[PDB]
């Protein structure tokens, strides 16, 4: 049992939420949130902008020093940072965006560091700003992650989209 409140079920392990990840995370305090973000951890819109926002840039400080230390990540891959005032953790974890020419096929291996943690709170990887097909990043999602994950949409009405058309 946990404290996670108002999902739908979509199978075993996977459950899904029209919400803000930024209140979601405030409110349930999670032992890890994941930000959709870039290799340079440049956390400057979408998910990341506004988680960043909410630890009034303390992400991005600890961020510039992680990155000065070890470099960019790799497409596909991730790190655990801090969760600041959010959640314990937070799972930085890199998508393909799309806009940037990236390859697609990189989204099943985004997904599959949420192997590593036992319950997350998270958007759909490559969605939103990243310019995949969110109900194709639902699907890999659902194919791939067997930990228990609670997705944040941040869009009603693509909510409600991806319930509908959820197989
Ligand atoms: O990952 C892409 C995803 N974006 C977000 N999801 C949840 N909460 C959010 N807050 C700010 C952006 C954001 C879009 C809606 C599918
Ligand atoms: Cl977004």
């Amino acid at each position: 049992v946990n404290s996670f409140s108002g999902y739908l079920k979509l199978t075993d392990n996977v459950y899904i939420k029209n919400a803000d990840i930024v209140e979601e995370a405030k409110k349930v305090k999670p032992t890890v949130v994941v930000n959709a973000a870039n290799v340079y951890l440049k956390h400057g819109g979408g998910v990341a902008g506004a988680l960043n926002k909410a630890t009034n840039n303390a992400m991005q400080v600890e961020s510039d020093d992680y990155i000065a230390t070890n470099g960019p990540l790799k497409v596909g891959g991730s790190c655990v940072l801090s969760g600041h005032n959010l959640a314990k953790h937070c799972l930085h974890v890199v998508g393909p965006n799309v806009n940037k020419g990236e390859d697609i096929q990189l989204l099943k291996s985004a997904y599959e560091n949420f192997n590593q943690h036992e319950v997350l709170l998270a958007p759909l990887l490559s969605a939103g700003i990243f310019g995949a097909d969110p109900i194709h990043s639902l699907r890999v999602c659902v194919d791939t992650v067997r930990t228990n994950v609670y997705l944040a949409v941040f869009d009603k009405n693509l909510y409600d989209k991806l319930v509908s058309s959820f197989l």
